[PDB]
């Protein structure tokens, strides 16, 4: 036991401006896992495994709100177990 992946809903004006763009390039540098998925309601659903600290070196770029087009009003985050070791990071 080591791996803790978490998942991230982010609310307000996310989707659209195509805010998963350097989310790859980073994701490389931590070598995790996941996808960047999009709500039908105008949010966006992030997730990503393993060690939160190692996580939290990209996550750093989602809490800063790069794209100021963007309108980040509210973000929530929870405990992700998901079933067996994922391959690589993706998007919707």
């Amino acid at each position: 036991m080591s791996k803790v992946c978490i998942i991230a809903w982010v609310y307000g004006r996310v989707q659209g401006v195509g805010f998963r763009y350097t989310t790859q390039y980073e994701a490389k540098r931590l070598g995790l896992t996941g996808y960047a998925k999009n709500l039908d309601d105008g949010s966006v659903e992030v997730v990503a495994c393993g060690e939160e600290g190692q996580v939290e070196k990209l996550m750093q770029w989602l809490k800063s709100g790069g794209p100021r087009s963007a309108r980040v009003e509210r973000v929530l985050s929870e405990p992700h177990h998901p079933s067996g070791e994922l391959t690589d990071f993706r998007i919707r």
